[PDB]
């Protein structure tokens, strides 16, 4: 049934509940980002109204056939009403698209959802900082102290510097990047424009990326695969099967591939500075998993909480096992003593 931790008091609001049918008492879902185990269960058939920012409403339209009587955008940093209640939407430093939600219940209370997050200093001068908020709806991903990871302009000048430095001593070879959601375009944008070419892809990723807003895109994505040396594929296809059988299609225009595997956390983070990550090779494919984050490190969290001095903190990740749960408000608690609220 529907969990606790993805309805909202006082509303008949739900938030990223789309598989479990009709959530009885729900007079508007919210959708915070088009990822699959947050819109799980909606399309063409879907009756009731979805609120959502402009660039998940073009996903939902264009990829999942939802009709457009249904979708309701909202503009970020504006105050609007639903259904009698004042919501925003903030955004979240997530993939393209994706929100926070502020709710101001009629009672006073007022409600932040994160959706999923990567918690930024920038979010501390926006309209967050007008208001006291009195419960967090919180992305806790990667709640604890193990979690570090670098910054994702660390990470990018990390893959640039690596992708030119190999094109330029071998002009025959091929970099491909792996994909299995929206997010992360940096990594194959950022290759693509130091190399001076566009990125290839297929079809079906294609029309995604059209969906997104981002500026000059026309100019940096292509479906002609002949004339791009950055192509994206499939995040299962990279590994040594799968990159050899591509190279084999690229009829001898190329005779080595370099790939990256941008990875959430790997224990390689523990140790390993981002200057000292080393591939791995067979014969003439390198492939380098790189640590480039959407979600918060442990620190970029605590602060954010730290800054924000919740009264209630609800967790909306790894909340299945009791170890975890226990963990997490052992931090919660360390948080507060610490920064005296
Ligand atoms: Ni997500």
């Amino acid at each position: 049934t529907c969990p606790f931790y993805k309805k909202i008091p006082g509303t008949g609001f739900t938030v990223d509940a789309f598989q479990y049918g009709v959530v009885e008492g729900c007079t508007a879902y919210f959708l915070t980002h088009f990822h699959s185990d947050h819109y799980a269960g909606l399309s063409k058939h879907f009756t009731f109204p979805v609120y959502c920012s402009e660039i998940t409403g073009n996903l939902l339209k264009n990829k999942l056939h939802v009709q457009e009587q249904y979708i309701h955008p909202l503009p970020l940093d504006t105050e609007c009403i639903v259904n009698g209640v004042k919501v925003v939407l903030l955004d979240a430093n997530h993939c393209p698209g994706a929100v926070m939600i502020l709710f101001y219940l009629p009672n006073g209370t007022v409600i932040l959802h994160t959706g999923d997050f990567r918690a930024d200093p920038s979010m501390e001068r926006s309209l967050l900082a007008d208001q006291k908020v009195h419960m967090l709806y919180l992305d806790t991903t990667y709640c604890s102290p193990e979690y570090t990871f670098p910054s994702q302009q660390e990470v990018i000048r990390f893959a640039i510097n690596t992708a030119f430095e190999a094109v330029t001593l071998n002009p025959h070879a091929l970099v491909v990047c792996g994909t299995y959601s929206i997010g992360k375009e940096k990594v194959f944008l950022a290759i693509a424009d130091v190399l001076g070419s566009k990125v290839g892809m297929s079809q079906e990723k294609y029309k995604t990326l059209q969906c997104l807003n981002i500026p000059e895109i026309n100019s940096l994505i292509t479906t002609d695969m002949c004339s791009s040396l950055v192509h994206l594929l499939p995040m299962m296809q990279i590994n040594f099967k799968g990159l050899q059988s591509h190279l084999k299609k690229c009829g001898g225009k190329y005779n080595q591939i370099l790939a990256f595997r941008p990875t959430g956390w790997t224990h390689s983070n523990k140790f390993t500075r981002i200057a000292d990550v080393i591939p791995q090779t067979k014969g003439n494919i390198s492939i380098y998993g790189i640590p480039y984050s959407e979600h918060s490190s442990y620190l970029e969290m605590k602060r954010f909480v730290q800054w924000l001095k919740p009264q209630k903190i609800i967790p909306t990740v790894n909340v299945g096992t009791w170890k975890s749960r226990s963990t997490m408000e052992k931090y919660f608690r360390e948080w507060k003593l610490e920064a005296g609220y």
